[PDB]
């Protein structure tokens, strides 16, 4: 290998940027948008943009983290000054252009450029991408292509009966900026995941009746499983109907990848990309791989060791098995996440172990057993206390320990 | 039998109110709006009303009629004498307020009072209702209940593979009130009945490209069948795409009664009730009936017919055959309508005769000739000129003939 596509310029493609370039590849990244930082980039499009691609931020006003800027930060790049461990979004951002500048990556990145499509070409791959100030579009020849576009932009909604027959207005997380279109309005939350409370939260500040409806202040009423719906009025699974004016399904989003020809390899569905290794190196192409297809985790830790592995793989330096031995651990793999209920992709009841491995196979650097520490501590603190959890404070002191600051 | 509940006061239900109150009846009307006429109403709201019931109005601006005055007016009760054949709306909605005073019809309509429930007790029937201006609850038992509430308002969609993808604009033709949010995007039109047409012509004055897709100006591009959408490409059956910002399906509509009971024992299916005699009498509860359910017709004719059938059935005038010989007759005729590759509810192609029956069973007069002649011939002009028919002028010479002024 030698010349190597990074789609996209988010957290995960500029952490693989830093590590491709860092093992003498000749990188190019490839980002849709005018900055880099991905999701952390605010704008108030939706859907589709002015220069005729797709929205891919589902970034909202006033967002502050949910896990500490301490846990946020790489282990080996640390977090700007701020007062606070809960920062707003902007932060985050300028952590990543901050990053993007550190290691020199600013000159591998074409901005401005939509991949359309990525196809392989005997044994290389030949990428399609649009140069969106020129709409022109330009043909590019790799040994790698690295996918990195992330999977919070392609909506998933729950099936619920008689959905055809509401006539109030419907809307997903993706397109919600701010609460100002609930003013004063009824508003039936579904789905109780990260989205669904944090904009409970701030649409209970203008609503007139917040409902939040899973499978807070005085203004949001919990609600159990939706079961159907009429032209005005939701109806529950237990027995009850309240009539609202809009509703708002925080229900999450779907894996989707557009650019992905047949050939190469991968099959697509709403919760499960396949055939992958580790979540990362496309079996049937194992020039492909991907980073951030993987979620509910310590994010950091996980963009960086993947970067790592991936980067590891494509240098001839990973400890890999043969192709059979890898659907076998794939297969075995999947079977346990069905046996304990989550999604073919979510890390949180492993993680730790998974990034063990990560680092075994790859050379990485070990993680400092304090992120574990701090996150194990903290990182429900959103579940557990929704109002108040941002207010607290936290120092690492060594790579063992932390506290909590006042 | 004395007193009958009809629920809708636009064409059909004030046709209704007509004909029962000159049997002797005691009627009541339940309209929702503030105003007579049903469809003929322009509205700027769509969906739902700040009221808190829905929108059943799909009127839009600057709307001409698509069947000349002289065919729309009821045989024995002329339209205004305004200029011009193919008048704008709005000289229909008079036509309908002058037709309800000239009956005295005003005094049996409720306005604004939304039909919520509707069941059987015994023989009769309770219907409930709310009084918007007070938002009081009423009910109300009747020997009879005819139900007018139209066809035009729950929208009708296709099911296209990968709709869920498309992240343009999508509405339906219920909600079109003027091409202003079209103005220069790339529309798709699905459907090109009546909506689709008219609405095309009104958007080609905003865009410079529209497209209308089937199972014209400059600027309306003909496609064939939508068979696949992504996000901002629309695919066709000829292996054609397009990219658009905008869809509008003008698909049609689908029957919804939401206030029916299940124990009223009817069926409704998007595009079939049942089971209904000849589209109106319930099978399952004789003294329920429908007008209005039938489309596709000369409406001011089978409007007239349906409601001197309805009342010669309630009046005891017309007697039917028996539930089961009633039962072996919609199926035959049903089995037809499939034969004939036509929805259920659809009279086209056998109108005349359909009409005919009505008048032997209702003891209605006998139609004028001229009507059937003018209504075969605007089908010709139909099959001509979206562009230019509207041009043409007619008069009614007597019971048999008409003319045509260019
Ligand atoms: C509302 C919200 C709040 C969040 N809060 C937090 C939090 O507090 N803490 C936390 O740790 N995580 C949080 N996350 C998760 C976080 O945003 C993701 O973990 C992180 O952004 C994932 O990075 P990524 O690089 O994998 O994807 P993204 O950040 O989504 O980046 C993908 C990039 O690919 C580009 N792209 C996509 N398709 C193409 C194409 N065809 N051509 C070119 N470019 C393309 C996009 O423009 C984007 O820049 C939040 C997510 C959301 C939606
Ligand atoms: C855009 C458009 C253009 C048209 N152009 C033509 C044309 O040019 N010529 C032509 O002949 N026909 C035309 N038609 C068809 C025409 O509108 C209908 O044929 C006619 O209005 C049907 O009369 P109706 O009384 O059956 O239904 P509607 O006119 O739809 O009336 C039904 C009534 O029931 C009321 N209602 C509904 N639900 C409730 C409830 N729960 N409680 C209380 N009240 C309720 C509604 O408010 C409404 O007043 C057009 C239709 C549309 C949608
Ligand atoms: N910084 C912040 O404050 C903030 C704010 C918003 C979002 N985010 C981030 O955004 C990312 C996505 O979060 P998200 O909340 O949008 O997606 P999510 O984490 O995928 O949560 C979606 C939730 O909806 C549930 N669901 C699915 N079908 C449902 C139904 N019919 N009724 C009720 N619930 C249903 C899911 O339950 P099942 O899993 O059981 O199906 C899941 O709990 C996360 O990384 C989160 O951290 C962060
Ligand atoms: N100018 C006017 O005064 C005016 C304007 C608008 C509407 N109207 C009236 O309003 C009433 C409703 O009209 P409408 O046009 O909205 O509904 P409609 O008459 O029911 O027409 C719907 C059309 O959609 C087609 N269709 C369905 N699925 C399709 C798909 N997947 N792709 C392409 N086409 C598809 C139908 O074909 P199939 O039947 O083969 O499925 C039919 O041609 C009529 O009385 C009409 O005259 C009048
Ligand atoms: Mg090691």
């Amino acid at each position: 290998m030698r010349r190597v596509a990074v789609l996209g310029a988010g957290p995960s493609g500029l952490t693989a940027a830093r590590y491709l370039k860092q093992a003498g590849f000749e990188v190019m990244v490839f980002e849709r948008y005018h900055h880099v930082g991905g999701t952390w980039n605010y704008t108030d499009e939706t859907w589709m943009s002015e220069d005729g691609r797709p929205v891919y931020s589902s970034m909202y006003q006033n967002l502050f983290v949910n896990l500490p800027k301490e846990l946020m930060a790489f282990p080996d790049f640390p977090f700007h000054d701020i007062e606070g461990s809960y920062v707003p979004s902007k932060e985050v951002l300028k952590y990543f252009d901050n990053f993007t500048d550190a290691f020199d990556l600013r000159k591998l990145i074409k901005l401005q450029h939509h991949v359309e499509n990525v196809r392989p070409c005997e044994s290389g791959w030949l990428v399609t991408v649009t140069d969106l100030t020129t709409m022109v579009e330009h043909s590019f020849e790799f040994d790698a292509v690295v996918v990195c576009t992330g999977q919070t932009w392609c909506p998933l909604y729950p099936d619920v009966e008689g959905r055809s027959f509401f006539r109030g207005r419907l809307t997903h997380a993706h397109e919600f900026r701010s609460p100002e279109p609930f003013r004063n309005k009824r508003v039936l939350i579904v789905g109780a995941g990260p989205s669904g409370h944090d904009m409970a939260l701030h649409i209970s500040y203008v609503s007139k009746e917040v409902f939040l409806s899973r499978k807070f202040p005085d203004n949001v009423t919990e609600k159990p499983l939706l079961t159907s719906l009429s032209e005005y009025t939701a109806h529950f699974s237990d027995g009850t109907s309240t009539d609202v004016d809009e509703i708002l399904y925080c229900t999450g989003y779907r894996y989707r990848f557009p650019f992905l020809s047949p050939e190469c390899g991968v099959t697509v569905d709403e919760k499960y990309v396949y055939p992958l290794y580790l979540h990362m190196l496309n079996i049937n192409k194992p020039t492909m791989l991907f980073i951030g297809v993987s979620y509910n985790a310590c994010y950091s830790i996980m963009f960086d060791l993947q970067a790592q592995w991936v980067t590891a793989v494509l240098a001839g330096r990973c400890t890999l098995p043969d192709a059979e031995t890898m659907r076998k651990e794939e297969a075995e793999y999947m079977e346990k996440q069905r046996a304990e209920a989550v999604h073919p992709h979510v890390l949180m009841n492993h993680q730790w172990e998974y990034f063990k491995k990560l680092e075994e196979m790859s050379g990485a650097k070990t993680m400092p057993p304090v992120y574990m520490k701090m996150f194990d501590d903290v990182a429900s603190d959103l579940v557990k206390d929704l109002q108040n959890f941002r207010k607290n404070n936290y120092m690492i002191i060594d790579n063992e320990n932390y506290k909590k600051i006042y």
